[PDB]
């Protein structure tokens, strides 16, 4: 007898229980390979990834560690439940693999992008990623790391958050893995503290791209990406430097400067369905919302409620879908804690044990 079963998956093995079956690779990221399978107890396809050996660095440890307490304490149907959580191993000491099992999307964002969608579409998408950014806010939790590629949508239109972004602390790490910072907001780009509205810039960058079908913001490092950033957007103004540390803010006025495009030259009306009323309308109304979101100083940048209220988004609003109750949260230790990778190898073990 063995509850487990072994496979090969690109340079991986997969060893999962063996209700899981039949698996194939549906995406890849920073912590390894995601598979779909089809689960035979709850007769039904399920996604998998394997976390191979979390605790061998800080960087993958707090994430893992962070990442399946909140899977488990957080409900809420734009963000993405965790079905099971399994490792092969029978001890601590012979710990090394954590698997996680949830419920199985058809693909993330990025693919979404490289499409063209109407506005119902386009506007019920967006209005999914701000009821899960809501429920996040209302548990404490401010993401500042959304990207598409962490952002997975069935056919039928619904969407799912795949993560809970970065802790409100602190991360060297060697890997040929690149880290995507093209959706980060100018006050993470230029640390200088962040409130919940932080998480509207990334989905004004997403949108955008929606719009565009380009990243918004490439850059190979954040001085690229910020001069992206202020010769689109133009040079912000002065009491928005005023809020810079002086170090930062000597770089940023030194910059030279733009006054930045407009709205309608960013987005112009051969990007948008217009060809009837109703799609002029929505068009302008969308144009509207990425003009509130894509703002550099958050003190002027459109909140969360106030972006749910929007007429392009409002369409949607329901109490049950806002509104929810807040995660309960049982460790409040948790952005903020430091340890030795030993102590983190026994942390994650014992969250996989309950
Ligand atoms: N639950 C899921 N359902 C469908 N695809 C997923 C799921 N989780 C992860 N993926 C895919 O795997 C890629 C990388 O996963 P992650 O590294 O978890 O973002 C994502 O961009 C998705 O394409």
């Amino acid at each position: 007898d063995n509850q487990f079963y072994s496979v090969e998956v690109g340079d991986s093995t997969f060893t999962v229980l063996k209700r899981y079956q039949n698996l194939k690779p549906i995406g890849s990221g920073a912590q390894g390979i995601v598979c779909a399978a089809y689960d035979a107890v709850l007769d039904r396809n399920v996604a998998i990834k394997k976390l191979s050996r979390p605790f061998q660095n800080q960087t993958h440890a707090k994430r893992a560690y962070r990442e399946l307490v909140l899977m488990k304490c957080v409900n809420h149907k734009n963000i993405i439940s965790l079905l099971n959580v399994f490792t092969p191993q029978k001890t601590l000491e012979e710990f090394q693999d954590v698997y996680l099992v949830m419920e199985l999307m058809d693909a993330n964002l990025c693919q979404v992008i490289q499409m063209e969608l109407d506005h119902e579409r386009m506007s019920y998408l967006l209005y999914q990623m701000l009821c899960g950014i809501k429920h996040l806010h209302s548990a404490g939790i401010i993401h500042r790391d959304l990207k598409p590629s962490n952002i997975v949508v069935k056919s039928d239109c619904t969407l799912k958050i795949l993560d809970f972004g970065l802790a409100r602390t602190a991360s060297f790490m060697m890997t040929p893995y690149v880290v995507t910072r093209y959706y980060r907001a100018p006050e993470v780009i230029l640390g200088m503290g962040y409130k919940e509205n932080v998480d509207i810039w990334s989905v004004g960058c997403i949108m955008g791209e929606m719009v565009r079908h380009k990243i918004l913001f490439p850059g190979r490092d954040y001085i690229d990406q910020w001069n992206k950033v202020i010769e689109q957007l133009g040079t912000p103004c002065p009491e928005f430097m005023k809020k810079l540390q002086p170090t930062v803010r000597n770089y940023v006025e030194n910059r030279p400067k733009y006054a930045g495009l407009t709205f309608p030259k960013l987005f112009p009306d051969s990007l948008f369905p217009a060809d009837s009323e109703h799609n002029k309308l929505k068009a302008s109304q969308a144009r509207d919302l990425l003009s509130k979101m894509l703002v550099i100083d958050p003190a002027k940048r459109i909140s969360v409620d106030d972006a749910l209220q929007h007429p392009y988004i409002n369409v949607w609003y329901d109490p049950a879908e806002v509104e929810a109750p807040p995660p309960q949260i049982y460790d409040k230790q948790l952005d903020e804690r430091e340890h030795t990778i030993e102590e983190w190898k026994e942390l994650i073990y014992k969250e996989v044990m309950n």
